[PDB]
């Protein structure tokens, strides 16, 4: 029985690095998890095309909530996070007046526009943010602020 | 056979552990001890919202007992760079009777700076922790950064 | 067939692991690693010593391109991350003119000294910057800018 105690402290090293890394995640990166979907806050005060990129080099994208499920998963994490704004991905970049995720995929019938929104404000405003309450606003692409990045678990 | 199997599986959480360990000290920066794991929260906030943040990371603002926890926090402070943080320590349900985070009572080990525990102005029931490490009662409602500190059960 | 199924359980959790450790070293703290090297940029603004003192405390020093390969990788790392200049590992602190890496390890042929570098000018350029192209240039040690650190795997 030496092999027998070798792995039980085995057991034991997985268990605390399993402990130790479910903190990790919550405590310090605060992320949160679907089971087909991760999703972490940045806080970095960024533009929407710099905020994409950054999405992309973590191997991710800017949000994209396509269901009621995702958006107020968003929203619930906007919320524990204290913040009141945080970029999405979500525009109308390439004609105005017809809006799309990230991935290019076209907007469908669920959405979460505030009232009046979206509204072009100054002909300005080409992408789009969530408020704590969960709806979106469209806001000039050049704002700048922290954003939410989405990944597959693929 | 088995017992080469379980030295790769050996091998494997030894690998695992290194990286943690990396990804703790290195990139979070976190602070641990054999049996506690100590975090800063850069946010400035009130003592609740505070105690409320650390709680449901599931842990407590820290509580600094002894000498070696208080000048690890001291140390954690020191490098990152900043004046002042929350600690787990107040007396608010009792003025003058200090009490811990968790509801223990206070005791002998303290770092109180001199002349403190003042209650300015009689609105201090709250405490921070500076630079120095030395402590001091401060309002609750003064918003800060602040310290949480996590057991390895 | 009890113990089968504990160990295979066991299994999952390790597999499970390395990809959620995977995951917070890319996605998460966005690091850049070698086979034999892991590469950290600091995006806090500070002075070549105290850019060191924090390498060292997390048990690393300022990063040390001593090759075309490494060097290449830390422009990127750069480019991607958006950044127009940050600290790195070398210095000629103790004897103008004869620079050294941080780990005092002499300097070679291979370099990337920008066009004219390094000009030691108004004779107060001790530290050493890479910028965006991947370029070096001495830069006074008093000025402030985030750094990259490296860290070898053992
Ligand atoms: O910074 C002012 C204001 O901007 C945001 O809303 C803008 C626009 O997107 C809205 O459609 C209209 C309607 O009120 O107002 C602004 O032009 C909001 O996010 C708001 O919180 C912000 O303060
Ligand atoms: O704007 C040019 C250059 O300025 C700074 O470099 C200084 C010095 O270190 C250089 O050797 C000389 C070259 O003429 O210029 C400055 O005095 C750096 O900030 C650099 O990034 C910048 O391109
Ligand atoms: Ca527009
Ligand atoms: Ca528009
Ligand atoms: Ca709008
Ligand atoms: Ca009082
Ligand atoms: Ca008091
Ligand atoms: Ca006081
Ligand atoms: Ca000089
Ligand atoms: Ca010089
Ligand atoms: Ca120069």
């Amino acid at each position: 029985s030496q092999l027998r105690k070798a792995i039980g402290e085995m057991d034991n090293q997985v268990s605390q690095l399993t402990s130790e890394l479910k903190f990790i995640k919550n405590a310090v990166a605060g992320v949160r998890e679907t089971e087909s979907k991760i999703y972490l806050l940045v806080k970095e005060e960024k533009r929407y095309a710099d905020a994409q990129l950054s999405c992309q080099g973590r191997g991710g994208t800017l949000s994209m909530p396509k269901d009621e499920a995702a958006n107020g998963l968003m929203a619930a994490y906007l919320a524990q996070a204290g913040l009141a704004r945080v970029f999405i991905g979500i525009n109308d970049l390439e004609k105005e007046g017809a809006f799309v995720y990230s991935d290019h995929s076209p907007m469908r019938t669920f959405n979460k526009w505030r009232s009046g929104e979206p509204n072009n404000a100054y002909d300005e405003e080409d992408c789009v943010e969530m408020v704590a309450s969960g709806g979106w606003n469209d806001v000039a692409c050049h704002t700048t602020m922290y954003f939410m990045c989405e990944f597959d678990k693929e």
